[PDB]
DNA sequence: GCTATAAATGGGCA
DNA sequence: TGCCCATTTATAGC
């Protein structure tokens, strides 16, 4: 399974669910103490729980992100909190089309990397402008996921909205960062 | 904190 | 017609 005996850390979980019911932002953001509408600035009410620590962004549209959370199972859990305070504060609110849309993760090889002759050897995948951003941005193909590599060995892996493409694509860099291993 | 990465949502605006 | 708007998270160097 995980060939390297590394295995990427879920960090970051960001999934969407219709409520399926207008929602009037104005009562959520009056009633509701744990929220934050600010309209000039983002057309989302900002609410915000404690277990599974998260981060849920309430559109007027009944449409709601959930983000935060570290694994699937607790973001679709955090995400039907957030929809059964909506329906306490009065709206007939459902859980409609659960989808999870991105998983962050990491993990560290414990060895340096050359950045610099990675990018060059993987030119077609890589964009590596140290003046800007330190890390090496390597978008692969197969599967489609972003991997950001670090000179430090740490690695951040995501754009994966099933969490096998993130160990996936993982174990298919492995090998390019130790042909690259900094000596 | 800013730089960069992915993803979803929306109001505004050239 | 597209783009930033704000939110999250790991990562590291101004």
């Amino acid at each position: 399974k995980h060939p390297s005996g590394i295995v990427p850390t879920l960090q970051n979980i960001v999934s969407t669910v219709n409520l399926d019911c207008k929602l009037d932002l104005k009562a959520i953001a009056l009633q509701a103490r744990n929220a934050e509408y600010n309209p000039k600035r983002f057309a989302a009410v900002i609410m915000r729980i404690r277990e599974p620590k998260t981060t849920a962004l309430i559109f007027a549209s009944g449409k709601m992100v959930c983000t935060g959370a570290k694994s699937e199972d607790f973001s679709k859990m955090a995400a039907r909190k957030y929809a059964r305070i909506v329906q306490k504060l009065g709206f007939p609110a459902k859980f409609k089309d659960f989808k999870i849309q991105n998983i962050v993760g990491s993990c560290d090889v414990k060895f340096p990397i050359r950045l610099e002759g990675l990018a060059y050897s993987h030119a077609a995948f890589s964009s590596y402008e140290p003046e800007l951003f330190p890390g090496l941005i390597y978008r692969m193909k197969v599967p489609k996921i972003v991997l950001l590599i670090f000179v430090s060995g740490k690695i951040v892996i995501t754009g994966a909205k099933m969490r096998d493409e993130t160990y996936k694509a993982f174990e298919n860099i492995y090998p390019v960062l130790s042909e690259f291993r900094k000596i």
